[PDB]
């Protein structure tokens, strides 16, 4: 009966206590520099200690366009691409997030507030502004030019700061957790003219002769430290412990026009955000191929049916401006999407214009219980 | 003082209702009309759970037939799409009162940012004006037709969180009455030397502009599923007998160096002020003003400010100023007199051009008595 | 019979109700259009408190594009602005049917005098036609543009403190209807030897005569904030479930010094009756007529007049005589009921009879919503 | 509780029995003629007999233009502003009616439902007609001419024949009544082209050259005489007695094109009828420089916002015909506006046009407790 509200009670209160007994810390982990052409696959091993919230990587990198003439230009995800994969798994062997680095960098800018770790324009005559060029790519690179990149995407384990539900405990010797990166290498990052620039970098007449030089990641360990001990050893937040936040995408294709396309949302999971990608054949475009987006329950009753522009203003209050030509955001923290709840619940895209090889990229954000 | 009851009551009913009631955004009414033929519309919402606003959105084609000369975006542009907005609820009472001008700058200072608006920064992955959520073209060259868009949130309720204000609706069939008037040939288009003050465009090639047309959508926001208890339903009786209206006026008879003074009437909490110094069709930015204020009768000034000194508190509340256009936050400690003009908003102007005046506007709570 | 008690508590709760509520006149709709584009439009009115009536505003613009040749209004004029009106309320029960001009006809005779017109006075105090309440010009000459102004009052409620026909809409969510169809660019120019019966404008320049614009502004009057009581709101229920309707109908088949009856129909308490004698698009002051009455089978003619005389009962109630051929009978004190279809007829003995006559029928009745 | 109900019964009896016992009468108290050059302001002293229902003042003049050449036309108010104010004080000094002579004009037409004591014209071939000109004055008056004008006002005590609120019971020797009688004179009745007409009687380019010959007024007293008597003195209604009628006008200042102007109605005052002219910098528009009218309560909730037309529609179902232009009338006669019984209720006038020296001149008619 009330044996769970006890349990919930029990754990934000263990969770108050770890947060407000332990000390946060934020370590280097591993560091390396190298050319993708040789290799483009690391698994990093964090170190065991503490509870585990999240790992920051900084990733920079150096690319030649080395064309005769031509230039090459940013995708829209341009430098978001400089990591492909990603993906977790705790000292259990369990799995946690597996996602695109796009998808990841635009759940680190919805839980952000703004497109992460920008730097803001305003009117200041003090010299704030881009100093440091945090999350930096040139424009463009001209042929016979080399330009420098900087990324950085948070990988979560805990929801936030203050929320530990899906935080890693790793105080086990012998059991290692594993965070392995998959970066972009030449056949990825570079996208020839009216070829898809999905997951590329840049793309451009240029493009053929383009080669990265190298590529150098630096990942950063966030955890707490000096656990609170009591009467049974660590006070610990049992529930936040053995719930797994995670990130995963997936693609869906079967669109025709003027028809509802629907993604139903893969039950028993409780869908904090989703993400669409309306990636139409290589074409992405600011709404005018889409008629209509949703989120609709068993009974075929619409909770936001919203023309383009008004679901984009929804996304305007959350991250105070818009996401890249195509992509599309549903915020649904608050009250996650939960089918076991009320029916199946499906993400709906109703497209105006259909090009061939189109579909929906989904990205989802969500909790779920271990084991 | 079973007050306290009352709003604990009030108060924890109104976390079980949101707790357990799930929010709905839907479409009630679209239409695309030209503003020769009509400018003033009746949107009916749908009578449904407890509703706590509505969102506007209104998309507008103007064509600049002058042969040779153009015009350009008055400083309230396509935020005078709408030129009033009033609400009727259920029981024939009225919240909302007010021009589409103040609506938004309210829409704005409740944000806490420029209204729907993309922020500019440096990320180098391609966000920013991608939507074109609110968007007119600066100006529109004579033979050109411009696409505006523009959006207005009508509340209710005083936030998600705060149903303050908020309107019962699944109550009798009467219904609401969502009264919207458009920008016609008329307002919308100022000649060089006019007031810009109600228009959208203004310059040499005004005469000749024209509405190509204009479209509207309401979507209402609203609760659903709403939680029974033993009694019936669960409501927060304080936030749903309460109102949260937006109003405005207009006072005139300023003085070169004399407080001009505009009183706050009783019985209204009001959260918000808006004073925009319309100095005969010009709009400065504080150059006409020595000082602005809000004083209690026998208690002097609470914020006697310059100008500038004045505009860094709004700066403050939404990142930016918000020309002529000045903002009050009493949000934390509403402005309630209990005797009418106890409390005073206060302009000292340094020059009074003919036919000038203060457009105030309002944001208060008050009873339903 | 219950009924005086039934009756007694009507009156009572009528009487609570004007003196609670308060009375709002609120815009609902505006609208300016194109009559080569569109000319019928449905209003949908606001569902608060007791609905009494509306008060429909229409504005036009009229361009006479003929080369050399002007127009003139007809007798009807402005008043054919709008063609026709239905209501229907909340229970999707019609009320009001009828065309523009006999609407306005019985607005006319309510009021006691040509409805919202300005009287002429020797006041040197310069009160006047000032505003232009209801106006249009007389003539329209080649190459010019008129602008006219009319009113309607759409009644639901017989009047201010009679509330009977009203309708109680703060009820269902269910809409009311209030349809408008406006005169277009083919009702509102006769050409010379038409029939002007409908139309606006006459002459040899009407078939160039076009309309530049027209707009429409609905407001609507109802009471608010009603009186509650111990069972909950205090209504004259009585008053709310019967109908105040104005209809028209057309009769044909008059022949010279012949009885022209047409009959009232049971159930029905006729208030008023407005004939007009549409002799073959040939309006004449009763020269075409013998005598006008209202018989009741095997009792003979209650008032059997001539054309003089029937006008002049008719002077007495709206301080002048309506237009030529439109006849008015006054029954409200003691209304036309027949219990029996056709007990009642309304006369019309023709002197004279042209080619396609016809009599055009108005009626105000109250009757149950059975 | 009920007392006061009980009150108004009794109030009501005793007006009805005064009404049916004693016996109206109407007499002559003062005739004077003078030349405005030498004197224009006259207080009257009523004669102190029964209740006292108000004054018939009669009013002729001659006036005129030795202008060289050129003529002079009536103005909108015409010969209503032969009397420029009247003010009227009871036995105890109590001030009731204080207002111009054009509003008192004006509410005397509104209380007949017609322009007051207008001939009406009509088909009759009977000689009826203008045939006394009651109220009369030329058109114009030109170059050499003199022309014989006649106006009459009704200062009202009692609001009418039927009800005796604010009638006065002058019965107590020694005690007097005061009307007090302001004229115009020649600066006040003759404007030059381009001049502000609300004031004067005549305006054109022979203004300077118009003088009055002379004035001369008659003022009629209408009581009850005979008042019976009962089982405590006078049969009087107590209420109807010690409350006033009064006429009051003021001028507010302040308007600018599209904004609300509110006047609002000054509380505690049972408020009959409104009048606003919209003196327009001297220009006096037919409705032209109004967008709507509206009386509006505490709520922003307007009972009757009109366009000028429809608001002018309303009026000509109360006189038959408009009034002058730039005037406006507003009828609360069965509901009068009392702020205690609905917040605080404003007139409003949104301007489309404001010209300089721009104003509203508010005309009230209202009940308010004595003492």
């Amino acid at each position: 009966a009330l044996r769970n509200q006890q349990a919930m009670a029990a754990n934000l209160q263990a969770r108050q206590i770890v947060l407000q007994q332990s000390y946060p810390v934020i370590q280097q982990v591993e560091t390396q520099t190298f050319d993708p052409a040789n290799r483009s696959v690391f698994d990093v091993t964090p170190a065991n200690v503490g509870i585990v919230k999240g790992f920051l990587v900084k990733v920079t990198a150096a690319i030649t366009n080395n064309h005769a003439t031509e230039a090459v230009a940013l995708t829209d995800f341009g430098p978001a691409n400089l990591v492909q994969r990603v993906i977790y798994y705790d000292p259990d062997n369990q799995r946690h997030t597996e996602t695109s680095g796009w998808h990841l960098h635009f759940v680190n800018t919805a839980k952000q507030g703004a497109p992460f770790l920008s730097s803001m324009v305003t009117d200041s005559p003090i010299k704030y502004g881009d100093v440091m060029n945090v999350i930096d790519a040139p424009a463009t690179i001209a042929a016979g030019a080399t330009g420098e990149l900087t990324m950085y995407y948070w990988v979560p384990l805990a929801y936030s700061e203050t929320d530990l539900t899906g935080a890693v405990l790793a105080n086990v010797p012998q059991s290692k957790q594993r965070l392995k990166l998959e970066f972009a290498n030449n056949n990825t990052a570079f996208a020839a003219v009216g070829a898809n620039p999905l997951e590329a970098i840049y793309q451009g007449a240029g493009a053929a002769d383009c080669e990265f030089e190298e590529i150098s990641y630096t990942v950063y360990q966030s955890y707490l430290d000096q656990l609170p001990v009591g009467q049974n050893g660590y006070i610990l937040p049992l529930i936040d412990l053995s719930t797994l936040y995670n990130l995963e995408n997936s693609a869906q294709a079967g669109l025709t026009p003027n028809v509802d396309f629907v993604v139903q949302y893969a039950n028993l999971y409780r869908y904090l955000s989703t993400i669409a990608v309306f990636d139409n054949g290589g074409s992405f475009n600011a709404g005018t191929d889409i008629n209509y987006l949703s989120q609709r329950t068993a009974n075929f009753s619409d909770t936001r049916k919203l023309d383009p522009k008004t679901w984009a203003a929804q996304t305007r209050r959350r991250i105070a401006t818009d996401f890249p030509k195509g992509v599309y955001y549903c915020d649904n923290r608050d009250k996650p999407i939960y089918t076991l709840q009320y029916g199946n619940v499906g993400f709906v895209v109703n497209p105006k214009t259909v090009n061939q090889n189109a579909r929906l990229l989904m990205g989802y954000e969500y909790f779920t219980s271990r084991t």
